[PDB]
């Protein structure tokens, strides 16, 4: 696993794949967050010497697609760095490789959002070939993309001498922590709204935890398991069963497992929709459970007291839709306001709870990594970290 710290970057063209997958709205950067957490990576390179070619994904285009398009980020990137500019090419074309040879050193270089490439999400290896033309070496520092062995993520790192950056690197030693015997009591507070994308991190963790609180619409398959009446809630059938089975294994395991006992429902998601608090477990028919009650909010709080490690991922609730937002913005104040421990909060909505909160500093770490962080846990590594070597 090397770092920034084993490459000299004195006279070399860097190629470095960053996240910059922010919010746009009407060509304009709503969240600058993903650009300033890769400056400490870019400014280090440049110090050293030498010139950068970035690459990043934004949204999920259905190929070329203006709506898409990189430029508005290449004017939020200008603000910070005077020498950066954007280049309407895509990552593998011709007008992209010369763009790269003509680039001087203290130049940085944005090209068009990776996505448009048809051989991007495929690994393609005439892609990648043509992405090793663009510099003397590779950084890979968007760790939200590390999960999947794309073009730009595994593909090129096989060709030039690869590296991690420095948010790669503090995303893995954070995770890390949590995979070697952090401090008890270790609690994990898994959110979102269907279970069977959270099954494998549940498996993984089960035997090194001992707290498990789940909420979000997730949790209504877990409590139709147990024998409740969900309403409208969503409920994913085909899992009905393995939930069953984990909650089973947990206490085989001695893992303490929270599950709401009330929520907050409405007959439909829209934002101000009338609401009526509700039993977890008797929710009459017409009605969704949409978001963690008052009760539940206390006692996963409660639950959360004394623990000394706490990993977070995942909202409460219909975190987007306003009132379903509170449930999420509540477990955020009360893992916030734990002292004594190491707490990670990771996942868009946890996050931005987190952060309208204005509470950012109060946790251990913040993580960039999303769903690429849970399969990090689940499985130890990721394809885009085993080729970060020499």
């Amino acid at each position: 696993y090397a770092t920034l710290l084993d490459l000299d970057p004195k006279g070399k063209r860097v190629l470095v794949r960053v996240d910059y997958n922010v919010p746009v709205q009407d060509g304009k950067v709503q969240d600058e967050t993903r650009i300033l957490e890769s400056l400490p990576t870019l400014r280090h390179l440049l110090a050293g010497g030498a010139s950068l070619v970035l690459l990043s994904h934004l949204g999920r285009p259905k190929g070329p697609d203006p709506r898409y398009s990189l430029a508005p980020v290449g004017e939020a990137l200008r603000a910070h760095l005077p020498e950066a500019r954007f280049a309407p090419f895509p990552p593998g074309s011709e007008e992209a490789r010369r763009e790269a040879e003509a680039l001087r050193p203290g130049e940085v270089l944005l090209l068009e959002n990776v996505r448009f490439e048809p051989g991007e999400e495929k690994n393609d290896p005439e892609l990648s070939a043509r992405y090793a033309r663009l510099g003397e070496a590779f950084v890979l520092d968007a760790f939200g993309s590390a999960h999947r062995a794309h073009a730009s993520v595994v593909g090129v790192a096989r060709l030039l001498p690869a590296y991690a950056g420095f948010l790669m690197e503090k995303e893995v030693r954070a995770l890390s922590r949590l995979l070697k015997d952090p401090e008890r009591p270790y609690a994990v507070v898994l959110g979102g709204a269907k279970v069977s994308d959270k099954i494998g991190v549940i498996e993984s963790l089960l035997p090194r935890i001992d707290r498990l609180l789940i909420g979000g619409a997730m949790a209504f398959t877990f409590l139709k398991a147990l024998g409740g009446e969900v309403g409208r809630s969503l409920v994913e059938e085909d899992r009905l069963d393995l939930a069953k089975d984990l909650l089973g294994r947990a206490e085989a395991l001695g893992v303490r497992v929270y599950l709401p006992e009330d929520v907050v429902a409405a007959e439909r998601i829209e934002a101000g929709v009338e609401t009526r608090v509700f039993p977890a477990r008797a929710i009459p028919v017409p009605y969704m459970g949409l978001d963690i009650g008052p009760k539940t909010r206390e006692a996963f709080a409660r639950a959360l007291e004394g623990a000394r490690t706490v990993f977070w991922n995942g909202p409460m609730g219909v975190f987007e839709v306003p009132p379903f937002d509170e449930g999420t913005l509540a477990v955020g104040q009360a893992i916030a306001a734990l002292e004594g421990a190491f707490t990670v909060v990771g996942g868009g909505d946890s996050v931005a709870a987190v952060n309208r909160l204005g509470l950012k500093e109060r946790f251990g770490h913040v993580s960039t990594g999303g769903g690429a962080s849970l399969e990090f846990l689940e499985k130890g590594t990721l394809p885009g970290l085993e080729v970060l070597e020499g």
